[PDB]
């Protein structure tokens, strides 16, 4: 279980490198997936060894880059249909509407 | 041979990387260590193995 404070992160995959755990499901908002993700890097993990999976529905939001030449495998879930025009119009639509945030 | 500019640096470090060149010296004014060490972290290239 991941420890109530996001940062406590760390023990937790201490004990999981020690343990050699070569797979990991994870299940949580993905701005959890965000702390879980900068730990599981500054511990050191990133490598091809590793090979996460996320349920959380939003793999796609994230910010792949700092990690995506390491090698690790992060395969996700996406339902938003990004694959048709008239949905990524819509999706760009709003999100130009998005931003007021 | 690092390249000339220092994020020129991936290629090389894929080359380490595939070949599994397991130990290194370096040689810089530490302002190429720093940026030189970041592509380290990132390329996955940065763990207990390498020294
Ligand atoms: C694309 C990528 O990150 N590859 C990794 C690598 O460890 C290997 O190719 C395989 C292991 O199952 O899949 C994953």
């Amino acid at each position: 279980q991941l420890p109530a404070d996001t940062k406590d992160a760390k023990p937790l995959l201490k004990e999981m490198k020690r343990g050699k755990e070569f797979h990991v499901i994870f299940d949580c908002s993905h701005e959890m997936a965000a702390g879980i993700l900068k730990q599981a890097l500054a511990m050191g993990m990133m490598t091809e060894y590793y090979h996460y999976i996320f349920t959380t529905l939003d793999l796609f939001a994230l910010d792949v880059e700092p990690y995506r030449y390491s090698g690790v495998n992060m395969t996700g879930f996406r339902i938003l249909n990004t694959e048709n025009t008239q949905v990524s119009s819509i999706i760009e639509k709003w999100s130009m509407e998005r931003l007021q945030a």
